[PDB]
């Protein structure tokens, strides 16, 4: 059903998990993200500039913050967001499974590294989504072609397999592939996507697909689609010192507000926007 | 004589630290401050708010600090910063003994919690100051009073003693003194700084002294008295996304840019000023 947080932390990497350890001040938390916490932190090698763990290994600090969360009785709810609306007083959080309302919203998503295709920004809206399954009545019938870089792009696949009358997934990692046998897997390099008023083939190297919709779908979709009416320069969240973005009540941490990507920075970050958070809800 | 770095620290916390682990990416750093750190650290019973390390004690959280500055080869160079003065592009920098120049300043000095003696502030620059050492020829053959809130001042009232008529020394902390004969030691408490156009007495609980120059020792003066024509407002210095100051190549991290008071907080703004440092070092 549906369930009411007063503060809703958007990511599980280290701004969010900073976020939540300092909002445990009461206040009803709840932490969207991956049961890994980041993906950064486990590929990192040697780390060297989080005070006081010099030469720590990046599954080693994962380690370490795992536990921190778990001696605090925080827990990850362990599903993606895909759109955060702000209505003025609350959010509603729209994810891959329920719906959740929220006083305070603090976004915590990271900074997306790869580049979007070529036609993905001139085609949005009219063919190209960062959602499969939120567009999909809008496919039935039609052909859907996903290009998924984490797993949840996986399922949204297969979900759309019962709307559309024909799904391709191209996947950008490696692994195998949990899906119903009638996703066809396309194991190429989407090249472009192309089309005159609308979207009509994804080109790869080897292969063009004729297609009605192509879905990029990444660990979040860019800020301003995931939260519409927020304000993004640069592909940067834009905050203030107290992390508060341009929209009330909504405030952003981390990779997603901007250079430095740095661990140190992130945590900081989380720790102002959930104090920020607290004070604004025992304030009213 | 004196040395130039292209960065100096200032202060030796949380946030100076920071700056430091991710300073020493080259660029030559010095790190003014205490030899234990930072005296909150030491004083911090359990710290459950610092990711990564749940249920630390301040001391052993200021241990693990130490050993990784000493694993990178940082050390704390163990003076009391004076005066800080923007020469332009770079900064002329007065301690309790040598004199250094850096192109780069981070402030890192932390908050003082200590409220002003009520006359403070009315008799600034008429007889209350908050340098002893660096005033010390203008009350030669007049009487002096320090009212210290750390050792350094023991050293400032005994080399004071050596030019002024008379010295007191009123302490603000519990210890041992190390004074020569010449000072009194006046264990009362500070009520009141009086004067007409001058200084002219400390008013205390239990006793009053005719006094000529009353000096205020704490960590750290003000921080619009230690870099003049800094933009303070609040008693916090004010700083942009890129902890940058209104004054070029002085930035500032920590508690001395505002509240929360938090060791994250602190640590993400001393990583984020450095990195901006260096940057501005390798584009000139
Ligand atoms: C190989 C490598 C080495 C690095 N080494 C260092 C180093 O030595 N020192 C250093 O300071 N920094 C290092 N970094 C950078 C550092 O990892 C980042 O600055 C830091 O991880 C930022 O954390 P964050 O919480 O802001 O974002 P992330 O760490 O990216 O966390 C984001 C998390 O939120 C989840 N999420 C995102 N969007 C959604 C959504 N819509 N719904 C649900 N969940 C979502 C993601 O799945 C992810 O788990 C390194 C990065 C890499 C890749
Ligand atoms: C009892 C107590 C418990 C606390 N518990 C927590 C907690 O659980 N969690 C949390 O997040 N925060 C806690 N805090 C607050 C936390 O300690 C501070 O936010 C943090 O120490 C800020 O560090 P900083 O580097 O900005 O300043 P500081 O820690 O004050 O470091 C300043 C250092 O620089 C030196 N310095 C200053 N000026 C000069 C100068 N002019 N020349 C040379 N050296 C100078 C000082 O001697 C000092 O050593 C606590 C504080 C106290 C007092």
């Amino acid at each position: 059903h549906m369930e009411r947080y007063d503060i809703a932390i958007i990511g599980s990497g280290p701004a969010g998990l900073a976020s939540a350890i300092n909002a445990k001040t009461r206040k009803s938390v709840i932490v969207f993200g991956s049961s890994d916490l980041s993906k950064k932190l486990t590929l990192a090698p040697v780390i060297n500039n989080y005070l006081g763990f010099y030469g720590i290994r990046g599954a080693e600090l994962q380690e370490k913050f795992k536990e921190h969360i778990d001696n605090m009785g925080i827990q990850i709810e362990n599903v993606k967001v895909n759109n955060i609306y702000a209505m003025g007083e609350y959010f509603s959080i729209m994810t891959s499974k329920d719906t959740y309302e929220a006083s305070k919203v603090i976004l915590a998503m990271g900074m997306e590294h790869t580049k979007p295709l070529k036609g993905e920004d001139k085609f949005l809206g009219r063919g190209v989504g960062y959602c499969a399954t939120c567009d999909a009545p809008l496919y039935k019938g039609k052909i859907v072609t996903i290009v998924g870089y984490n797993k949840e792009a996986e399922s949204e696949a297969n979900y759309l397999a019962e709307l559309a009358s024909k799904v391709y997934y191209v996947p950008r990692y490696k692994d195998e592939y949990q899906l119903v046998s009638a996703v066809e897997i396309v194991k190429d390099v989407p090249v472009e996507i192309v089309g005159d008023k609308k979207v009509e083939k994804l080109k790869l190297k080897s292969r063009e697909l004729e297609t009605d919709g192509v879905f990029v779908l990444k660990d979040s979709a860019p800020p301003e689609q995931l939260v519409p009416g927020l304000y993004v320069e640069d592909g940067h969240i834009k905050v203030n010192r107290k992390m508060e973005t341009n929209i009330d009540g909504c405030y952003a941490a981390g990779d997603c507000t901007g250079k430095p990507y740095q661990y140190m920075k992130a945590v900081g970050e989380g720790q102002v926007a959930a104090l920020n958070a607290v004070e604004k809800l025992y304030t009213k």
